[PDB]
């Protein structure tokens, strides 16, 4: 909360012009609809009280039908200057704010991102705070002068027209506005209890799409639809009451509005027959208070955005001003002439200023000679990037002088000092630009010639030519998503252009494949010529090429020697322990880097309006009562325009005895047809939600029941991942609710007006009811634009500014890399030119949408001055009179307003969603493997378990390049063991994926008991085969269910004995709730070793003859692994087993051990066989490894 009138601090001379015009021109538009009614009261009062002198009919009406065109045409230059000088004065005060919010955050030291505000929010606050400030300069101030103009002019064309009918009307507007306040709140209670329950029943599909490999493995793909049904039966009983609370919520408006014109239109009839008030002045005074009375009601939402503005701007002015203390522009600095790379650190102690007690650096002493290959290889977790983060002078040391040619870092100029030092971190940084721009961030003023040879030295120039756009390829969201080595070599070239004198490299090839890390070292050795070089490395090749090696120890330099002297010490020194931490990062890198790859016209609406509304036919008895209630509220929207009209004819009758009677009908009917509005308005909106929701639940339970029939190969395809399936069941399920439900209640009750409004037109006077019906399109159009107003034109500016935000998103997040260069003037000048095409676009939407509301409020107030011109032309030529003509006119205009307050009450159909394409694509995709196929040979009794593979070839449809299996055959015998091993990670699990029929082999037969797996019912053949997954994640339920999720039915004693045989029952007996303990992702997270025990407890319940054990290791307990295997000795009692593991002691007693090699078996035998008959193979060497 800064204040008001400090938001406008970026203002200049010209923005004090666009707010003068945006205020006065928004004041003329406010004082119009009051000063239109008094040209309407004075018209009818003169048109209707001269029924004997026809000469004072022409020059009276034609005078006031030229005060409508002026009131018309003065809403060109008062609504093409309000809407088009605030939405352009909120683009010269927000856009100049986002520039200074990036000139004063990237120009701020790193410690500001540590002890002040997080880096998670300063990337957030440029997106969410710099929009809700912009909505309080432009729109919600322009919609606030406009109301106080209507409000004050609501009470001066009011209280001086008629005294005593203004005081009564002002005692009514409370009774309306306090009921419209009940209507807006009690919906918002259910609007946040309903969708919260949908987020409860929205992750129940997320606990199946993520774990699809276990759900489709077992039979239970139906029983995880049985929860998603019953978790939405809650979401109807929070949806049925939404209609019944909106049904009475409109009913208590049409009860008060009718029963407050039973008074104001009686008390008007008391005034005329005591000679105080005419007939124009008693319908004008009645409206001009009920215009200005309710126009104060929308002055609160424009006020509420002046509360969130002044506080969400206060988070931005914290960073704008914010004096630093480190001397970046230190023009009282010194300069050198010839550096040599002489770097020394003496008695340096340093830790972070976030935990000011640690001793990360403790008397650090490094001596770097000029032009060497010195390497800092110490223990992990001992800094090992903070040491790099001081030679750059990110921070400042607590105590100790950092020497550079015998000079301190607190002497030179940082703008000049950072130019000599090149730097490559572990992960590089490339911004959403082209290629040459991401190269010129090192040095600005190089030509094209110096760039092209340098990237060729870095071995990047080859595939840049292979790119289609060359060096103008837009790297970022587009740019065909270059690989990590390709991202690496550009940043290597980004330092080569700079020509540094000192080199700093921290884990260059730590995340690169064996192909490109050779290619990097081909470029590094070219770049390490004659330069002072400090490399923290990852492999021995740099260590062998290292000149001098220093060894850290707990924040202290321990060993200072060479590559050979530290190697000659043997295991006496720490250099042998450096090997112990070396290849721990070698093999775990590209195994896990593989895991990143292994884990990854009107005929369009022809039947989609009809096939959709054909499965919506067990409920026709609830949509032929809500159509009855849509006609009755169709009449009462137009019957009210008749009573208000025909009273206005009674006021000009000189018989004060027909006037007491013929008011006393139109007051008693107005109460008698007020009680039959509230009763028949909770049938129009209540029964069009019981037809509403019971379609929507019937669609959500067919989509998930038809996603789970697609093959496993369908499910990892490009768009079918986890976060994109729940979107197709959240957007497509709710956007299809508003297509059959709303647009029968709207299309009918905007026809029940026309049979009652135009009937009064084509009975009383058949000639006036053509000209009004010909101009009847432009009236109902012009009321929609008065209702698209008050929500503001040009909404949702996230889409117009999502491209420019991405450059500020990556720049703040890379604040060490950006400040490692002097690239803090280009990220300013490139944040500019991502705004200049979305700045001119917001301009020309001002000059178009300003006039598109400008004309359509002139064609309304002109078509009133042509309707009421054809009134006096009939009276002058004796074809009609006053009583029939003004009874026609006000019916056809007040009903015309009542039409347009239907289209903006049930919105979102006029291409509100074309999502009907996305639904029927998903319900009607055809599979190739039917998971429950009728007419198939059944499963026999409890079989011997003959697993056998014959001449099998495989290829994933995601990557059909590499063939996995090349004429592979393998046979499990009648129930002993077929334990398999192999090299190169747990990708070997793609043998189990062939048995489960998750995929299809390229050639061969998958025969079981001499019978193919295409000759069984697929759920029936997935009955007898258990499977332990690799990394078990669990369901957000009880442990008692996750073990009961292993059979069709479940009994108590079967769960208890099996978990005891699983040997997890002990600590389960020591848990707080034990079996009924709530686990998953919403409660107690467990250990990975106990996650293994639950998964093994799952598989034992199946009593499966065939069993497929994946990696049962990484249960870090030598006691438990032996004891579980003792039970696993009994877990194969007459059972066929494939056991796939790592440690050879598990397969020590295995019958048939085989090795995967090049799509073929390598060796066949066991422990006593392959060490006897083929002792020179792979099976003997890995025993010495373990
Ligand atoms: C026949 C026309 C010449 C007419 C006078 C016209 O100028 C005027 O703009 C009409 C369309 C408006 C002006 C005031 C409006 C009313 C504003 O005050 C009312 O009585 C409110 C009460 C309540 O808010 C209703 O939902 C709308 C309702 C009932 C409006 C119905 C239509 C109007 C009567
Ligand atoms: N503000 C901070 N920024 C970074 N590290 C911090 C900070 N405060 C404390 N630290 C500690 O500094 C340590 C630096 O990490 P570590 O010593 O494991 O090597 P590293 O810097 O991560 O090496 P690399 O970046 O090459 O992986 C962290 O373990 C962290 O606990
Ligand atoms: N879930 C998956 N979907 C599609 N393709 C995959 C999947 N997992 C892995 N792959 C592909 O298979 C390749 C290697 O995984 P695979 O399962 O073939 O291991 P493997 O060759 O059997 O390993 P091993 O050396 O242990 O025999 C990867 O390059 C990857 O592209």
């Amino acid at each position: 909360g800064v204040a008001f009138k400090e938001l406008f601090r970026f203002a200049d001379g010209l923005d004090y012009v666009l707010m003068g015009i945006g205020s006065v021109g928004a004041f003329v538009h406010g004082c119009s609809l009051p000063l239109f009614l008094r040209f309407f009261a004075d018209l009818v009062n003169s048109f209707g009280s001269n029924s004997n002198n026809v000469e004072k009919m022409m020059e009276e009406v034609l005078k006031y039908a030229l005060y409508f065109l002026v009131v018309g045409a003065a809403i060109w230059a008062s609504s093409w200057a309000e809407i088009s000088c605030w939405m352009w004065s909120g683009e010269r005060q927000t856009t100049k704010m986002r520039i200074k919010y990036l000139e004063a955050a990237l120009n701020q030291d790193i410690q500001f991102f540590d002890t002040e505000v997080r880096t998670s929010d300063v990337v957030f606050a440029i997106n969410t705070d710099a929009v809700m400030v912009q909505d309080a300069i432009s729109e919600k101030l322009g919609n606030f002068i406009h109301y106080m103009a209507t409000f004050v002019s609501g009470f001066i064309v009011g209280f001086t027209a008629v005294w005593q009918l203004a005081l009564v009307t002002l005692a009514v507007v409370p009774l309306i506005a306090v009921i419209g306040g009940i209507h807006t709140t009690t919906l918002s209670k259910l609007s946040n209890k309903s969708q919260e329950s949908l987020s409860q029943a929205g992750n129940i599909v997320e606990q199946t799409v993520v774990q699809i490999r276990v759900v489709m493995a077992f039979v239970g793909e139906s029983r995880a639809s049985q929860a998603y049904s019953s978790a939405l039966k809650i979401a109807q009983k929070l949806g049925y009451k939404t209609g019944l609370a909106k049904g009475m919520g409109l009913g208590a408006t049409y009860f008060v509005v009718f029963c407050c014109y039973a008074l104001l239109l009686w008390y008007g009839g008391y005034l005329v027959r005591h000679h105080l008030t005419n007939g124009g002045l008693a319908i004008a005074t009645m409206f001009a208070v009920m215009i200005g009375g309710l126009a104060l009601g929308q002055s609160a939402p424009s006020m509420a955005a002046f509360a969130k503005a002044k506080v969400a701007a206060a988070k931005i002015f914290r960073i704008i001003d914010h004096k630093p203390t480190i001397e970046r522009n230190s023009e009282s600095g010194v300069e050198l002439d010839s550096v040599t790379g002489l770097v020394e650190l003496k008695n340096v102690d340093f830790s972070y200023p976030s935990r000011p007690d640690v001793k990360i650096l403790n008397n650090f002493c490094l001596s770097v000679p000029a032009g060497k290959t010195i390497a800092l290889v110490g223990s992990s977790g001992s800094g090992k990037s903070t040491v790099v983060s001081l030679i750059e002078r990110f921070y400042d040391p607590n105590s100790g002088q950092v020497l550079l040619d015998g000079q301190d870092l607190k002497t030179l100029k940082l703008r000049w000092l950072r130019q000599q030092i090149g730097l490559v971190s572990q992960e590089p940084a490339l911004f959403a630009t082209s290629i040459k721009e991401n190269i010129l961030l090192g040095r600005p003023d190089a030509d094209q010639v110096e760039i092209e040879e340098a990237a060729r030295v870095a071995n990047a120039h080859s595939f840049i030519i292979k790119l289609p756009d060359g060096f103008d390829t837009q790297v970022g969201e587009r740019g065909l998503q270059l690989s990590g080595g390709q991202k690496q070599r550009i940043a290597i070239a980004r330092a080569m252009l700079k020509n540094p004198a000192i080199l700093l490299l921290d884990q260059a090839t730590s995340a690169l494949d064996s192909e490109s890390e050779k290619l990097v070292q081909e470029a590094l050795d070219r770049f390490m010529i004659g330069r002072t070089t400090l490399i923290i490395a990852h492999r021995l090749s740099t260590i062998r090429k290292a000149d001098l090696v220093a060894v850290l120890q707990q924040g202290s330099v321990s060993e200072i020697g060479t590559h050979d002297e530290l190697f000659s010490k043997g295991e006496n020194g720490v250099y042998a322990k450096l090997i112990k931490m070396q290849e721990a990062a070698h093999e775990t890198a590209m195994s896990n880097a593989r895991k990143s790859s292994a884990r990854p016209a009107f005929k369009d609406q022809a039947n989609s309006f009809w096939r959709l509304a054909k499965m919506n036919s067990p409920e026709w008895k609830y949509a032929l009562l809500g159509s009855v209630g849509s006609v009755i509220c169709g009449s009462l929207s137009a019957f009210f325009a008749y009573v208000l009209s025909a009273v206005l004819s009674v006021y000009y009758n000189p018989d004060h005895e027909y006037m007491i009677k013929q008011i006393d009908k139109y007051c008693y009917l107005l109460i008698g047809l007020s009680s039959a509005a509230l009763v028949f308005n909770t049938l129009q909106h209540s029964f069009w939600d019981i037809v509403g929701e019971n379609l929507t639940k019937r669609v959500r339970e067919k989509m998930l029941s038809a996603v789970l029939k697609n093959e496993m190969a369908w499910f990892d395809q490009e768009e079918n991942e986890s976060a994109r399936i729940a979107a197709r069941l959240a957007l497509d399920a709710n956007n299809v609710r508003s297509a059959i439900g709303d647009r029968i209640s709207v299309i009918v009750q905007n026809t029940a007006l026309m049979l009652v409004a135009c009937t009064a037109g084509f009975v009383l006077q058949w000639r006036l009811a053509l000209v009004l019906v010909a101009v009847f399109p432009v009236v109902v159009a012009a009321t929609v634009l008065q209702k698209m107003f008050m929500t503001g034109f040009s909404g949702d500016l996230e889409a117009a500014h999502a491209k420019g935000t991405q450059l500020a998103g990556e720049a703040i997040a890379n604040v060490r890399t950006v400040a490692a260069f002097n690239s803090e003037a280009k990220i300013v000048r490139l944040y500019t030119a991502n705004l200049e095409p979305p700045l001119k676009r917001c301009f020309w939407k001002g000059q178009i949408a300003g006039s598109g509301y400008g004309v359509a409020q002139f064609c309304l107030y002109a078509s009133y001055a042509l309707g009421l011109w054809y009134a006096s032309w009939l009276v002058k030529h004796g074809i009609s009179d006053f009583s029939k003509t003004i009874r026609v006119f006000m019916v056809l205009m007040v009903s015309a307003n009542g039409a347009a307050e239907t289209l903006t009450l049930a919105p979102d159909f006029i291409k509100g969603g074309q999502a009907m394409r996305s639904v029927f694509e998903l319900l009607d995709r055809k599979t190739e493997i039917e998971p429950d196929d009728p007419d198939t040979t059944p499963v026999p009794d409890r079989l011997r378990g003959e697993v056998e593979l014959k001449h099998i070839d495989f290829s994933y449809p995601s990557r059909p390049d590499i063939q996995i299996f090349r004429d592979l055959s393998l046979r499990a015998r009648a129930g002993k063991t077929l334990a398999l091993v192999g090299p190169s990670g747990c990708g070997k699990s793609s043998v189990i994926s062939l048995i489960q029929r998750f995929y299809e082999p390229s050639s061969g037969r998958v025969m079981i008991d001499g019978k193919d797996i295409r000759k069984y019912n697929l759920k029936a053949i997935r009955k007898h085969i258990a499977i332990v997954p690799q990394e078990p994640c669990l369901f957000g339920t009880t442990i008692y269910e996750n073990i009961a999720y292993g059979h069709e039915c479940a009994t108590e004693a079967e769960i208890i004995q099996a978990a005891t045989l699983a040997s997890a029952h002990k600590f389960i007996s020591a848990l707080p709730e034990g079996y009924k303990t709530y686990v998953g992702e919403r409660g107690v997270q467990l250990s990975g070793g106990q996650k293994q025990r639950i998964a093994i407890a799952r598989a034992l319940v199946r009593k499966a003859e065939i069993m497929l054990l994946d990696q049962a290791t990484s249960a870090l307990d030598a006691e438990s692994e032996r004891s579980v295997q003792e039970a696993l000795d009994q877990a194969c009692s007459g059972r066929t087993s494939i056991v796939v593991a790592h440690r050879l002691s598990t397969i020590r007693n295995a019958h048939v051990i085989a090795v995967i090699d090049d799509g073929k078996v390598a060796e066949q035998g066991s422990h006593s066989h392959l060490l006897k008959n083929h002792p020179d193979g792979i099976y003997a060497r890995m025993i010495q490894l373990q």
